[PDB]
C-alpha cells in the first residue's frame, strides 16, 4: 500500500530539538477505563518530536519492512502541492488537526485509491464525512490519546484570561510594575459559572478540573449525563448553549465540529451573556462564528477570548484572532504536547497494524465505517 | 489617631478604570470554616479597584468621620518620602505587600507613636518582626484575605510553563504557526510527581487544585497534615525541601519568609531536582536565592520559573528575573485581583474597627502582640 502522511515543519532550531527532559510520565488508562494504545511496538521513546516531518509519527520501519510505501510532506495547500499530487494512488492518508490535509469533496473524488483516512490525534472535521461515507472510506482518529492534553491547556485558559496573565507577563518582561493596570482586570474564578458545551471525554475532564476551584459549574449537551456524574461534580444540566449562556461567566466548548455545532457560537448566544464574560474555545475554531468573537471582543460583551484552534489552518498571518482585544490564543498546539504525541503516534501505529492484518479498527477509534457514521463517530458526530 | 497608608498608583488610563465586569461572586468562608471579614460596614462595592491611591482601601470616610487623619501615599523609597516624613507620629501604619513600606529597625525606631503595622494582604516579611517585637507594636495581617487568589495564579503558572503557552501566544500575535516550536517543549502536567513546599492555607488550595490533574502529590513542612488531609489528596511527605526535590518535576513554594526560609532554594536544592523540572513561586522572592534561579534557567537544570514576587519591590527594570531564560513572571499582582483586594480591604477595616473599640484584633489575623510572636505568626513564623 501506499500511505500518504502530511506532517507539520520542523523546528526553526533544527531535528530533533533540544529537549528540557529525557523522559515523560507513563500513562497506561484514560479516566474512563479506556486503555492507551497497544501496537505490537512503537519505534520511539516517549517524549519524542513525532509530528514533524522528520518525526514522521515513528512509523517508516514498520510500514517499508511490510513493503509498503511511505510519504511524507508539509506541502497540502492547493492542487499543486505534494499532497494533492501523490492524492490520486494514496490507499492511506495520515495527517494531524493541528497542520491538516483536507479532505474536500472534490479532493476525494481525485482519490482513487482511497481506503482509509486517518487522523492522528482527535477530531476528524477537516475530513468531508458525508462524501467519504458515499466513497466507502474508512474514517478513524485515536480517540483519547490527547483529550487530557487538551483538558489542561484549557484551563490553563480560563485562569490566564480571568486573571489577566498574559498583559501583566508583557508588564514584566518590559520592565514595568504598574500593578493597577496589571489588577484592573483581574478576577478570581472562585465562585463563578462555568460551563462546558459537552461533557464528553475532553468536557468531563474539564469540569473535574474545575470543580475544586469551587466554581459553580454548568453543562449543555444533546444527551443528559448520568445522574451519578451530575451528582458528583454538582452539575446543572441546560438543553442549549443560549441557555447556559445566560448564566455562565465562563465557557469553554468541548464539542466535536458538523453541521449541528458550525458557527454555534454566533452572536445569538454569546449577547446572551451578562456583559464582561469569558470564553474558551479548544474544540474546533468554526464552532464560532469568527467575526462575531471579533465584534464581541471590541465592544467588551465578552472580556476575554482564548482558544488554540483557528479556521483554515494554518491561520493566515492576517487572522483577526491573531490581535483582537483581550485574547490568549495559541497556535493549534495543546494536543500536539510531546506527551500527547506518544500517545497518538502508537495509537496511529495501532490502526494501522489491525488495518493490514484485517482485524478491527477499535470501535471508539472509528468515525466513519462502511458508509455510515460508526463507533464514536456515531455517538458523537451528525451528517445531517 | 493618625493613619498613614502606602498604596500603588492609580491605573496609567486613571480613576476608576474601565471595569470589564461590575460585580463579583459572593465569598463568606474559607475552606477551613474561616468567616471572611466582618466589618460593621463597607464603603465600596466589591470588584472596586481599591488598592490604589485613589482607592483607598475603601478606608477614608470611615476614618475621618471618626476624626481621625489619614494620609495615603505611594511614595515610600528614601528619608525624604512622604512616607518615612509622615512616620514619626503616626499612630497607625498600613501597607500591602505588592507595593509594600518597609518597616526597617529603623523606621521602627523613627517611629515614635507607631502601635500598629497592618499588612493590607498576606505576609508581614516586609515589616522586621523582632524591631517590631522590641518596640511594642502589634503586627496583624488579613489571614486567608487573599489566598485563593494566590492559589489560582500558581496553578495558572504551573500549567503555562509545563505546557510552553507563553512563548506559544507570542507566535500568536506576531502572525506565525510553527506547532514545532511551540510543542519542542511542551508537555503534559498529568502524571507529573508535583509538591508544594507547606500545606497551609494556600499550600493546601494549591494541592487541592492540583489533585484532579492526576499527578502525584508531594509536600514538606515542619509537621504532618492532619491524616484527612494526606488521605484526601493522597500525599506523601518529605522532611526537608532537598529531599522533596529529589521526587519531583515540579514544585510550588507556599511558605512564609523568614530566617529559616530565606534562600532556601539556592542551588543546593536547585541542583537535587531533575535536569528540567519546574519551579513556581508565589511566596516570597527571597525563599530563593535570586541568581542562583538564573543560573539554573541558563543551563536547563530549571526548564521553567514563574511566580509574581520579586525583591526588591518593586523590582527594578534592570532586575534580572524580568528576562531570564523560560520564565513566566508577573509583577506582585495574585493576592491583588479585584476579587481578594475586596476581601483584604473588608479585613483592613475590620481589623481598625476593633482597634479603634478597644476590642481583640482576631487571633487568626496577629502576627506579633505584646512582645512576641502571636496568633498565625506565632503558628507559621519564626524570628531567627
Ligand atoms: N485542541 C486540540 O488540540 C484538540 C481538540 N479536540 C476537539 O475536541 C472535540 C471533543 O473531543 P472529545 O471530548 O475527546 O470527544 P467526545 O466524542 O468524547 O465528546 C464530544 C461530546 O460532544 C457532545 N456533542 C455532540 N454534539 C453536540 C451538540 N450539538 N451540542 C453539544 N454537545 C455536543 C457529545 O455529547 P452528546 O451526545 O450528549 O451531545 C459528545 O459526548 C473533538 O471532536 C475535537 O474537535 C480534540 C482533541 C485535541
Ligand atoms: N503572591 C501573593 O500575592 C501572596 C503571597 N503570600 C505568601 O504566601 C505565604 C503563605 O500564606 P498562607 O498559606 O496563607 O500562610 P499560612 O500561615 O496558612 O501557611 C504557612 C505554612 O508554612 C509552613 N511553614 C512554616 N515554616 C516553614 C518551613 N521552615 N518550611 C516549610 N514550611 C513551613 C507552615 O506549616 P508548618 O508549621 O507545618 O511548617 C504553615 O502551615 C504568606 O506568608 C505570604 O508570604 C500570601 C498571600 C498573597
Amino acid at each position: 500500500a501506499k500511505v500518504l502522511c502530511v506532517l507539520y515543519d520542523d523546528p526553526t532550531s533544527g531535528y530533533p530539538p533540544l529537549y528540557a527532559r529525557n523522559a515523560i510520565p507513563k500513562i497506561e488508562r484514560y479516566p474512563d477505563g479506556q486503555t492507551v494504545p497497544n501496537p505490537k511496538h512503537i519505534d520511539f521513546v516517549p517524549g519524542e518530536l513525532l509530528g514533524c516531518v522528520s518525526g514522521e509519527l515513528g512509523l517508516r520501519s514498520y510500514l517499508e519492512d511490510l513493503g509498503h510505501t511511505f510519504i511524507v510532506t508539509s506541502d497540502k495547500e492547493g492542487p499543486n502541492s505534494v499532497f494533492e499530487k501523490e492524492l490520486p494512488d494514496a490507499d492511506i492518508v495520515i495527517s494531524q488537526p493541528f497542520w491538516p490535509a483536507y479532505l474536500t469533496a472534490e479532493r476525494i473524488a481525485k482519490a482513487k485509491k482511497l481506503k482509509l483516512a486517518l487522523t492522528a490525534g482527535i477530531g476528524s472535521d477537516h475530513v468531508d464525512l458525508n462524501a467519504a461515507i458515499k466513497a466507502g472510506i474508512t474514517v478513524a482518529e485515536e480517540t483519547f490519546s490527547n483529550g487530557i492534553c487538551v483538558a489542561e491547556h484549557a484551563v490553563m485558559m480560563i485562569l490566564a484570561l480571568v486573571r489577566n496573565y498574559l498583559p501583566s507577563h508583557k508588564i514584566a518582561e518590559e520592565g514595568g510594575w504598574n500593578i493597577a493596570d496589571c489588577v484592573s482586570r483581574s478576577y478570581d474564578l472562585e465562585g463563578m459559572h462555568v460551563g462546558t458545551v459537552a461533557a464528553g471525554r475532553i468536557g468531563l475532564a474539564v469540569l473535574r478540573r474545575l470543580k475544586p476551584f469551587d466554581v459553580k459549574l454548568h453543562y449543555t449537551a444533546r444527551h443528559r449525563s448520568p445522574r451519578a456524574i451530575e451528582d458528583e461534580l454538582g452539575l446543572t444540566y441546560h438543553a442549549t448553549a443560549e441557555e447556559m449562556a445566560e448564566v455562565c461567566d465562563v465557557i469553554s466548548i468541548h464539542a466535536p465540529l458538523y453541521p449541528a455545532t458550525e458557527h454555534l457560537f454566533n452572536a445569538k448566544v454569546l449577547n446572551k451573556m451578562r456583559h464582561g464574560s469569558y470564553l474558551v474555545n479548544t474544540a474546533r475554531a468554526e464552532i464560532c462564528d469568527r467575526d462575531d468573537i471579533v465584534r464581541a471582543l471590541e465592544s467588551g460583551q465578552l472580556a476575554g477570548y482564548a482558544g488554540d484552534v483557528w479556521f483554515p489552518q494554518p491561520a493566515p498571518a492576517n487572522h483577526p484572532w491573531r490581535n483582537m482585544p483581550h485574547n490568549g490564543m495559541t497556535p493549534h498546539m495543546s494536543g500536539s504536547s510531546l506527551s500527547g504525541q506518544a500517545r497518538y503516534a502508537a495509537g496511529t501505529r495501532e490502526i494501522l497494524e489491525c488495518w493490514f492484518e484485517n482485524r478491527p479498527i477499535r470501535d471508539e477509534y472509528l468515525i466513519v465505517s462502511n458508509g455510515k457514521l460508526a463507533g464514536t463517530g456515531a455517538k458523537s458526530y451528525g451528517v445531517g
